[PDB]
């Protein structure tokens, strides 16, 4: 679960770092 979490969280993590800045905290 964690670590389908994991990679679900990086798809839009990734698609949500452009304007605002987010590494890990």
């Amino acid at each position: 679960m964690d670590k389908v979490q994991y990679l679900t969280r990086s798809a839009i993590r990734r698609a949500s770092t452009i304007e605002m800045p987010q590494q890990a905290c």
